[PDB]
């Protein structure tokens, strides 16, 4: 199973994952790849912010699904 993590700046990271992987595990992989701390990452799928303790299967994320990645909105 691969999924795509897509930024709004046109960069897509391809990750190898399992349905039982948690969002924490996915964020850890994004940190390894791009150096973004997990607490700064916002992942969105199905219009939902994905939470660290839930699994890909919890959100019904499928093979070759794309997840949006943006940063946490700071500075307000
Ligand atoms: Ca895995
Ligand atoms: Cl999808």
């Amino acid at each position: 199973m691969q999924i795509f993590v897509k930024t709004l700046t046109g960069k897509t990271i391809t990750l190898e994952v399992e349905p039982s992987d948690t969002i924490e595990n996915v964020k850890a992989k994004i940190q390894d790849s791009e150096g973004i701390p997990p607490d700064q990452q916002r992942l969105i799928f199905a219009g939902k912010q994905l939470e660290d303790g839930r699994t890909l299967s919890d959100y019904n994320i499928q093979k070759e699904s794309t997840l949006h990645l943006v940063l946490r909105l700071r500075g307000g």
